[PDB]
């Protein structure tokens, strides 16, 4: 007896008021079983191919890639990219007083889970990034035994999330000082796939993560 709620909906009667009051916001069932294990085939045959790369390599001074959404193999990720594009369009304007003109390509990763990440803000330094959204892959994530819980701990709040990296699992959090977070050591292999949406005006005052793309 089920449908899908009309992204309008889901923006507006769950998503603004959720974000404007915890500054998270989780929707689970994003996409369908279907839609879902299409991505993670995708992402899986993404890194059995070699395309990902160290994320050690990346950070200093987990393996990753950035998947724009138009390469062969990755037509549903374009399609996960879209419906995510949805939401936030029909959200624009309410979310606090952010205008998003665009957002990063998708990052793609794999996290290898062998006790593998500290606590840590996305966004410290005002680099035009406002909202974070994560989007996991993981089939019957059993986190008693499997660990790899994000933990949040939203800045001058009595309270703090723990969020299971579900699959078909869609988070939005504010990617700034707010939003503090940690993973807690994982034991199996994990996906997901990262989108940061950027405001205009923080954005024009400020790697990859400072590609802005249109929605
Ligand atoms: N599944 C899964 C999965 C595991 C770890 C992370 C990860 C790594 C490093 C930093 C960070 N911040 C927020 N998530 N996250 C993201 C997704
Ligand atoms: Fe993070």
């Amino acid at each position: 007896q089920t449908k899908p709620l009309p992204a309008l909906k889901l923006a507006l009667e769950y998503i603004v008021p959720c974000m404007n009051k915890h500054g998270i916001c989780v929707v689970d069932d994003f996409l369908g079983k279907e839609t879902g294990q299409q991505i993670g085939d995708e992402v899986r045959a993404l890194h059995d191919t070699g395309k990902f790369t160290d994320g050690q390599l990346v950070s200093q001074k987990d393996k990753i890639t950035w998947i724009e959404g138009k390469e062969p193999g990755c037509e549903t990720i374009g399609l996960l990219m879209s419906s995510m594009d949805d939401l936030i369009r029909h959200c624009n304007g309410k979310l606090g007083s952010y205008k998003i003109n665009g957002r990063t390509k998708a990052m793609v990763a794999c996290y290898p889970g062998n006790g593998t990440y500290v606590r840590h803000v996305d966004n410290p330094n005002g680099d035009g990034r406002c909202v974070t959204c994560i989007y996991y892959l993981n089939k019957d994530w059993d986190a008693k035994v499997s660990g790899g819980i994000l933990r949040i701990f939203p800045e001058g709040k009595a309270q703090f999330a723990d969020i299971e990296p579900k699959f078909d699992r869609l988070l939005f959090f504010w990617s700034d000082r707010r939003n503090p977070h940690e993973v807690q050591p994982a034991y199996a292999t994990r996906y997901a796939i990262t989108v940061w949406y950027f405001d205009a005006d923080e954005r024009a005052r400020a790697g990859e993560k400072g590609v802005r793309v249109e929605l």
